């Protein structure tokens, strides 16, 4: 039907004009094309929903592999449009190896030219699964993905914004279309840092601190705070692994990525699920995107029924991702940070480029009332029982006034610079331009 | 005192082959230079003696520069754990310090291999460092502990045997550190393959099958028939994601990895688990050159609790993207039957594997005929008075498994390179991994 017709489609992605096909059109069920996005070179495709409801077969897979030969040769980002019940039955065998070797495209671009997908409508078999293997899945709200066993049929607001394979959600068709626009901006016109933009921006970002430290708050609006002003910020699976917050946005004009733990969920310890960071700091360190990191971390949770291997496991990742990590990326530590998650979020053990702490921040091993009854094992013992927690919260409390502590942990060199929280932007902005563009 | 670092250490490397890397002290740590049947090999253990095991700054740094000998050397690197996690005296000092024997190990990942054998108490920066590494094995009375800011303390049995992280578990102590020496020799001495001792093995292989195709087997038999007979088959992770078993073990004296679908247990269907089972071992023998033997008799993929179905597919991701890149030779044989997205999943010829062989029934499709037939001819079978639909409905299916499944099909359009008598499986395969480029695919 008209309003699926793929040309169509590519033309509302494409800047106006832009479109050249790189192939000649037929009913494969696919229409591959080049065009500029924003004045970006960019290969697109899109599959066809007005022929066999888009279903995938050996010659429409043949025009994907072709364009994403084409996209690495040229280096170029490349953009799917899906709306597709899947491989083409018929075709059987065939259309199996076909679908595979579209795969096989995706992985062989993989961290070399960004991959966007654009699900806007129904997709499943290979063409739900197809995405999963790009960068930055975009869903419109119309779409349906289907999955079954040898069940599941939703939308992206009905269960895959909350299951980390949709990154964005958008308003309609059109919008995803932009963002999914606004994304190749992101990676393809990084732009670069500006000192004077960077302090025109800066506000007091520690007045969005609730007033006890002992207490949950979004971190949201501190990460609204770095970024500029009047710029979006592209949060990625914003309802999955809510403890974590990532995305993309820029910070003086230059694209950068943000991880910031989330006290709203879960006080913000890291799980299974959040460990989502991993992922985003892979994507940004492949395409030379630096990274802010926001720290508020107090330990890590397992699972469902106390389960500790996914977070095992997937905080593994975690460390060799931040560990590997070549791009710049800033520590910033807002309120607490213990622990093995604080090794995790980017620490100086893990080569971060930087690291800098809010005066009233804490970097310590583990909690107060813990260290203390470890420490101080022989008094707490000896104590009669009915006095022994008073003891122990006395202990605590006397530990976190007069250790952790920034200034310790500047002596140590595990943080850098202490700052002006009314500066936090101006002084990340420097130590992401500072830095070099590679190693570390 | 049995938790003596040196004396741990003496019962690891051939005995008079030890040299210390360091003079010994209270740090918490002892590291030496060894080796294990004749490889050169560097190992360290940590001090249960003192303090407990406590990784302290001095300790860490004497980690780090083991570290540091054996990627300078190209030496395997083994870590025998004893310990309750940071000295918490030293506070931020030896936090930063335990980061940088983690640092210290993602540096070597993928480069030198890195064997962690858990023999007493782990806690905090000790139980996590061994989850960094490529293998771990666990003596029974090891425990570990690991705790949020509820918490969990167990052994190998009871616990992480079933949680993938613990990779093998040992008899004693004693048989810990002989699990570890062969774990050396399988990534140090891969040995080359053998066509004659390969065949003096075979053997019909198709008869540890069910008749009925329908019918559950355990595939583990099949993998002990392909491997050298006198040899261990050094399964990872048995009973984490039991759908999937890898493991290590020897083709006509050559370590290989084995990847195998086991119909035992949920269909042999890949799933959350078994998907990342396969990805991380995959990636393991990638990088260390070990080639792998895949056999393939998977149905289709499962979602997880209460259905959700997020895992399977980012862990499935990952499986794609380990066969789509490895380069050492990977050679599938596909048993009974392999469908759809899994087929592509289990090293398919789109993702480039080695070589794809099949047994005479075995077959390759996008889906069973009776589910392909209830899509194709979806308004004959709705238009069909209900008495008589079923009989329409496998008849038209018997009729289009002939054209659809079979190897025949299969062999025509390329996705199998070559229909084989099981009873020659073993050097058929041997064959196939020994005639492939050492890297490229
Ligand atoms: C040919 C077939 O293609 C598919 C179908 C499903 C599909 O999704 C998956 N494939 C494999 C796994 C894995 F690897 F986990 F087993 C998971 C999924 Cl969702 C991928 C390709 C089709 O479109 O019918
Ligand atoms: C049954 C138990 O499973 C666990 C327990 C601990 C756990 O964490 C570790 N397990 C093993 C090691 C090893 F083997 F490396 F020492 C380390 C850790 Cl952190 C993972 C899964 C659970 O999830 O409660
Ligand atoms: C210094 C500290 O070292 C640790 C403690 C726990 C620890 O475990 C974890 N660390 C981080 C995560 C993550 F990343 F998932 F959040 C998980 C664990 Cl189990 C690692 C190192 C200690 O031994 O107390
Ligand atoms: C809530 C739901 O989550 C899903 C549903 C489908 C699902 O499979 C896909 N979802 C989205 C896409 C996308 F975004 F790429 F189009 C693809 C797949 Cl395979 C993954 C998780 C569930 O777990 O049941």
């Amino acid at each position: 039907l008209d309003p699926r017709d793929p040309l169509l489609r590519l033309s509302n992605f494409f800047d106006d004009g832009s479109v050249e096909l790189l192939h000649e059109r037929d009913r494969s069920g696919v229409l591959a094309a080049a065009g500029t996005v924003n004045g970006v070179r960019t290969i697109a495709f899109c599959t066809d929903g007005t022929v066999m409801g888009g279903a995938m077969g050996v010659e429409g897979c043949t025009h994907i592999v072709n364009a994403y030969d084409t996209a690495i040769e040229d280096q170029s980002p490349i953009v799917g449009i899906w709306h597709s019940g899947g491989a083409r039955l018929a075709e059987g065998v065939r259309a199996l190896h076909a679908v595979g070797q579209v795969f096989e495209a995706m992985i062989r671009a993989s961290g070399y030219i960004p991959q966007i997908s654009v699900v806007v409508g129904f997709a499943a078999g290979g063409a739900a699964y197809g995405p999963a293997l790009t960068d930055v899945v975009v869903m419109a709200p119309e779409s349906r993905v289907f999955v079954t066993g040898p069940a599941s049929l939703g939308g992206p607001e009905t269960h895959h914004k909350k299951s980390g394979v949709c990154h964005i959600v958008a308003d309609d068709e059109l919008d995803a279309y932009d963002r999914g626009r606004r994304l190749v901006g992101l990676f393809c016109q990084q732009g670069h840092f500006d000192r004077s933009k960077a302090e025109a921006g800066d506000t007091d970002i520690h007045a969005l601190l609730p007033e006890s430290s002992r207490r949950a708050y979004d971190v949201r609006p501190i990460v609204t705070a770095i970024l500029d002003a009047d710029t979006p910020f592209d949060e990625f699976q914003a309802n999955w692994a809510p403890s974590m917050v990532v995305g993309l946005g820029r910070l003086s004009g230059r694209t950068v990525g943000v991880l910031a733990n989330n006290p709203l969920r879960l006080g913000g310890c890291l799980n299974s699920e959040s460990a989502k960071a991993a992922r985003f700091v892979r994507l940004c360190d492949a395409f030379g995107i630096p990274l802010v990191v926001v720290v508020d971390v107090p330990g890590y949770l397992p699972g469902v029924d106390q389960e500790w291997g996914g977070v095992v496991r997937r905080g593994a990742k975690l460390l060799h991702a931040f560990g590997e990590c070549t791009v710049p990326r800033v520590t910033l530590v807002t309120r607490k940070t213990y622990g093995g998650a604080y090794i995790a979020m980017n620490s100086r053990s893990l080569n971060a480029t930087k690291v800098f702490a809010w005066p009233d921040a804490e970097v310590a091993v583990m909690g107060a009332k813990a260290a203390v009854g470890i420490l101080h094992k022989k008094k707490l013992a000896a104590a009669p029982e009915h006095e022994r927690e008073a003891l122990h919260d006395q202990l605590a409390a006397e530990h976190e006034r007069i250790a952790g502590g920034v200034d310790s942990a500047l002596d140590i060199g595990v943080v850098d610079e202490k700052i002006d929280p009314a500066h936090t932007r101006s002084k990340l902005t420097e130590a992401l331009a500072q830095a070099p563009a590679r190693r570390g």
